[PDB]
């Protein structure tokens, strides 16, 4: 592949790579052509990595986000749509991976994760962790074994990544 800007990650495998790091951040470093939001149906940034990102616009990205939702309506779980990255990206791929506090089906990770085969380079978090509710652990194994693309993992907290590193292989 093409050499790029990412730094400081781990390899995971051909083409997943992993680092402790704050997304926002990391997006307005290096300015990616696509930037991953942890996003609802709704399109509600209200927190998680979406209210961070939507925070690092300004709200910008929830206004676009609203007329998105009026237009087209609610996003399906496992789905995405691709707006706008603002000040952090070129583009911002929004995609739903299941809640398991409310009770949605797991299986629909793997489908949330290939989306990100639509995109050669992508920076992302790991979907459906934090605030969803599942176990990053396996969100890293189920991205691994459906993203075929390169993928940039950003992991918020420095116990999960080392865990996530530390039970990989």
């Amino acid at each position: 592949s093409m050499v790029n800007s990412f730094s400081g990650y781990l390899k995971l495998t051909d083409n997943v790579y992993i680092k402790n790091a704050d997304i926002v951040e990391e997006a307005k470093k290096v300015k990616p052509t696509v930037v991953v939001n942890a996003a609802d149906v709704y399109l509600k940034h209200g927190g998680g990595v979406a209210g961070a990102l939507n925070k690092a616009t300004n709200n910008a990205m929830q206004v676009e986000s609203d007329d998105y939702i009026a237009t087209n309506g609610p996003l399906k779980v496992g789905g995405s749509c691709v707006l706008s990255g603002h000040n952090l990206a070129k583009h911002c791929l929004h995609v739903v991976g299941p809640n398991v506090n409310k009770g949605e089906d797991i299986q629909l990770l793997k489908s949330a994760y290939e989306n990100f085969n639509q995109h050669e380079v992508l920076l992302a978090p790991l979907l459906s962790a934090g605030i969803f509710g599942a176990d990053p652990i396996h969100s890293l194994r189920v991205c691994v074994d459906t993203v075929r693309t390169n993928v940039y993992l950003a992991v918020f907290d420095k116990n999960l990544y080392d865990k996530l590193v530390s039970s990989f292989l």
